[PDB]
DNA sequence: CGCGAATTGCG
DNA sequence: CGCGAATTGCG
């Protein structure tokens, strides 16, 4: 059930909004493959956003077909339609996830990729 | 991909909480075959609910394979969970609509049955219509 | 930092879900005050809100502002909002423990007290003093 | 294992 | 309007 031969992106936030990090990962072996480091505050939806998007780009360097799971539907959603629609307020607090989150839609809006990108079954399955 | 052979349950709803009703007609062919009078008051996805389990008793009175399209996912959730989640007031003005609930309920909870429960899909192939 | 005058509890539990118990302490001189017998089922939770309104009903029925330490922020915030949010299911091996929770919210929404509720800082302060084991 | 507070599509 | 669901350290 589960496409091994695949990459896997876990978001963690402590709080929502609050510190947001992810890692990249071989799905099969969980060997780290790309991460970021801890950003002050986010929220767990751009927290995914970014990390697709990061790993659309690690996969289209690579010239990669393997697939991506998150386990952000909204994510997954802001990604398709190359827009996120985070409500979180935008400061000198926010302005570091903010820029992020430009540079990916920016990326998004110009360039075409293969990778497909699945939902986690985290009812099925358990945790990344 | 619409199976003709089914039935389809269509609600009205004069207002939201208000007077609700609900037809179950032929797929194909828009024949009326079970009605529920207005009911004084009530909400939409307590009558989508009541409508597909009147269905599923119409369809297993007379035996039959076919099924129903609701154009309700909550209504069809509600009933696949054995439990509506109506956050209806319980008072005198609202006693009726919620007999038929509970009445639903029970039913679904001591009966089992063959009749797929099918998502009408309004966009793909326009309204439910009764002629 | 620390209130040393103060009550502390906490609870002690074979499972989670599982058999549950709790106790309150002098937080300076780790003196039982009060326990409360293993119950057969429960959630660590449960026991914790138990354990705070056990203390608020001590100290009222006393006329102490001793302030009272949990190192549970959410049953902090259950009592705090006269409301156990917990997820076991109510059933007839639960009873017992939905009873006395029932009861416990009963008790809050009846009644005043000035207690402060304090957040004991484990990371900070070492164990909390009514530490199980 | 249990639990908080906040994020984000019809009919 | 009524209801839609899933995500994210410590005791
Ligand atoms: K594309
Ligand atoms: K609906
Ligand atoms: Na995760």
């Amino acid at each position: 059930e589960i496409i091994w031969e695949s990459l896997s992106v876990d978001v963690g936030s402590q709080g929502n909004p609050g510190i947001v990090e992810y890692k990249g990962v071989d799905t099969k072996t969980g060997e780290v493959l790309f991460e970021r480091e801890p950003i002050p505050i986010g929220t767990n939806n751009m927290g995914e956003f970014l990390a697709i998007v990061h790993g659309l780009r690690y996969l289209k360097e690579r010239n990669s077909r393997k697939p991506i799971y998150s386990n952000s539907q909204t994510a997954i959603k802001w990604v398709k339609d190359k827009k996120a629609k985070s409500t979180l307020v935008r400061n000198e607090e926010t302005a570091l996830i903010w820029k992020l989150v430009d540079e990916a839609e920016e990326w998004l809006n110009t360039h075409t990729y293969e990778t497909p990108i699945l939902k986690w079954q985290t009812d099925k399955w358990g945790e990344i």
